[PDB]
């Protein structure tokens, strides 16, 4: 059973968590440079079976303002939850295994970063970004119908699958473009977007990681807390890696 | 629920079932080699500046497209009009579940939902394959309704996320047949909007089927009769599907 200090840690932890996060999302969106990676539709000039125009790009995705909003809905959520006006629904959701508002940012943040990510890889087509973002939203909310549905050790891990089975579309769709088949240029994918697919490859799978522990519920991840604890941290330390290799990588002269 | 109500929904799974084995063997024999093509649109500079021309990195072959998802529904059918499946058949139904239907639809309508997106010109390999797996995210929501709540309880939080994922290859196919920035005004084939309008109504048939039973008000309120409902829009919209892409795209000899 949860008590009210471990309760009140938790709080506390996701108030460090935002505060991180703002300032991260104040520092980019201070720094950043007006970088932006284009949306496109590649459309038929003809019948279908026939001959397509160019793509052309129909938006453009201001990176800067993109990793902005990303922490800035981590922070969002992360003070809501952290408040003393929340603490007994925080309480009551965390007694039945639950932590919905986690949810609720997973699917709109997580979404914005492998859409991120896919453009940094060149995935331009704008039906691409939008399942891309579609199919990783389905992931969360089949994470969040685990919670919903299921208790730690009942042996039931059916929505987790299929948040599996979902989550990982993305990262297949990744390793296509990087492979390239088909390719005519020599050039080479740059080091620093390997380095964002693989180390945020880490970090998703690890978020996969901690609800498997929460509910195969074996040694000390019997405790709930632990992973509500472990989904800070990595939601802190994932955020806090893109937003800065996508920094690095783009957003500055240097 | 009647032995004789069930062994009767047996006998019209079987029914489907030839139906759609004879459509395949007609599509089999008479299609020409008509293809739509997946392609990759790489980089050929660093992230924010050039791409190479689309390349193919393969083709579909529509024909035998047609005659997969057509298969795979005389297949399923079959297995569950089968008398050595009428007690597992019967016990699912006895607890308002049909799981190999939602294992049918998870292949069968992502692949039907993928070439009305190859027959609208998205070709673009990430967005087709993200379609298909947010299309099956749709499927497997709907079996999360099945799974974990009762008609009449209020809950349609599973039914509303298939919602979410169902809807976002339709938004895909609306932005292309839209063009927005395109360079022209290619006109999009009659044949096409008839394929695009009849399946998104098709689309939103099953969607309300689920609806009406979990509200569960009127006749509906026999799980049976969406059992009935939901082999009958399987069997008119794959049969509908099949035959405007033959008519549309498989008769001329290429
Ligand atoms: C419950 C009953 C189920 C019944 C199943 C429903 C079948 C839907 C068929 C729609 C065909 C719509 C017309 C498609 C052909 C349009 C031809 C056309 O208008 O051609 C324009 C041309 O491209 C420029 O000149
Ligand atoms: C280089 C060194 C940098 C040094 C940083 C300077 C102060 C940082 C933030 C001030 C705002 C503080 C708000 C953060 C809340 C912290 C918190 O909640 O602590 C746990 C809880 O209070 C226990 O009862
Ligand atoms: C592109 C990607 C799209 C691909 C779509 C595939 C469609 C899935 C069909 C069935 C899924 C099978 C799920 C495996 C079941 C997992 C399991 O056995 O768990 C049981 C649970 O613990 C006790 O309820
Ligand atoms: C709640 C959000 C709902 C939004 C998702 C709904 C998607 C509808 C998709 C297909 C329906 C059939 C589409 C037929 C309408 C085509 C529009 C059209 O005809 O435009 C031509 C264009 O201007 C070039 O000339
Ligand atoms: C900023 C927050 C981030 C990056 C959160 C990411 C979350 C995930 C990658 C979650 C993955 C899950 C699965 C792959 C299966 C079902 C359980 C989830 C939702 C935890
Ligand atoms: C050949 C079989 C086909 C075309 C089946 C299609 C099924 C659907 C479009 C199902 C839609 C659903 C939703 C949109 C919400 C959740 C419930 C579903 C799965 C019935
Ligand atoms: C049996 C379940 C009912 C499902 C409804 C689907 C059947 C109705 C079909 C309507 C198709 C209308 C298509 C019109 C397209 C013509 C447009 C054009 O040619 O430009
Ligand atoms: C500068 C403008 C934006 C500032 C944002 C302030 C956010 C502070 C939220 C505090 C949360 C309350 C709590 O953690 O108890
Ligand atoms: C899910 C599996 C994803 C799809 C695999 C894509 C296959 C790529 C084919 C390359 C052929 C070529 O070299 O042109
Ligand atoms: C219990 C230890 C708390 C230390 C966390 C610091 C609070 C946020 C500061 C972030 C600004 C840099
Ligand atoms: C849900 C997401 C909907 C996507 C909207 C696409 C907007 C495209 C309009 C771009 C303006 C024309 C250049
Ligand atoms: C209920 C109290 C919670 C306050 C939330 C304030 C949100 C600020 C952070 C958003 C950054 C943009
Ligand atoms: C609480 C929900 C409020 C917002 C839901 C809508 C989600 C945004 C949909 C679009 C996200 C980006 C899509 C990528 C390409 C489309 C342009
Ligand atoms: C009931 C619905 C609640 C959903 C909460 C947040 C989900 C956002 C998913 C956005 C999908 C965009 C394609
Ligand atoms: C990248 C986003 C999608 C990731 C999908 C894959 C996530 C897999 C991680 C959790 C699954 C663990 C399975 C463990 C099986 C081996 C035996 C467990 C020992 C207790
Ligand atoms: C709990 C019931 C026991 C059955 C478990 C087996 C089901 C596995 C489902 C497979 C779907 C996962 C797809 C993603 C896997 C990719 C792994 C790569 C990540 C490193
Ligand atoms: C136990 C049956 C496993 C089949 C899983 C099929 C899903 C494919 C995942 C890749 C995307
Ligand atoms: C714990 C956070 C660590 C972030 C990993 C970043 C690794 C990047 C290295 C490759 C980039 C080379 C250019
Ligand atoms: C009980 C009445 C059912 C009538 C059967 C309809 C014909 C089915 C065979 C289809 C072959 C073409
Ligand atoms: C010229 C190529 C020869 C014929 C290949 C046709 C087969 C196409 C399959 C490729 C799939 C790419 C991704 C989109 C569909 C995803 C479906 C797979 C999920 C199980
Ligand atoms: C095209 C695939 C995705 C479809 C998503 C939308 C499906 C919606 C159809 C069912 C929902 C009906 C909701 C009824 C609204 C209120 C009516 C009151 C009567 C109870
Ligand atoms: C209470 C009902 C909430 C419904 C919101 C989810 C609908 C999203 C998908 C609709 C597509 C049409």
């Amino acid at each position: 059973k949860p008590t009210v200090k471990e309760i009140k840690s938790l709080q506390n932890f996701n108030r460090i968590a935002g505060v991180f996060h703002l300032l991260q999302m104040l520092a980019v969106l201070a720094l950043a440079n007006d970088f932006a990676l284009p949306m496109t539709g590649t459309y038929l000039n003809g019948p279908p079976g026939t001959t397509f125009s160019a793509p052309v790009v129909i938006l453009e995705t201001p990176v800067g303002l993109a990793v902005a909003l990303f922490l800035g809905l981590s922070a969002l959520f992360h003070f809501i939850v952290s408040s003393g006006n929340f603490f007994k629904r925080y309480s009551a959701s965390l007694m039945k295994n639950q932590n919905i508002f986690r949810w609720v940012e997973y699917s709109l943040s997580s979404s914005v970063m492998i859409v991120l990510i896919a453009q940094i890889c060149g995935i331009a087509d704008i039906v691409a970004l939008l399942a891309i973002f579609g199919v990783n939203a389905s992931m969360i909310l089949f994470g969040w119908l685990q919670e919903k549905y299921t208790q730690p050790k009942d042996g039931d891990l059916l929505p987790f699958w299929f948040g599996c089975i979902a989550g990982i579309v993305p990262w297949i769709g990744l390793l296509i473009y990087v492979i390239a088949p088909g390719s005519t240029s020599d050039v080479a994918v740059p080091g620093f977007v390997y380095g964002i697919i693989i180390s945020l490859f880490l970090f998703f799978n690890s978020f996969a990681l901690v609800q498997y522990l929460q509910y195969k519920g074996k040694g000390k991840w019997s405790n709930y807390l632990r992973g509500e604890r472990a989904y800070i941290v990595l939601s802190l330390v994932a955020k806090s890696a893109l937003a800065w290799q996508i920094f690095s990588g783009t957003l500055i002269p240097a």
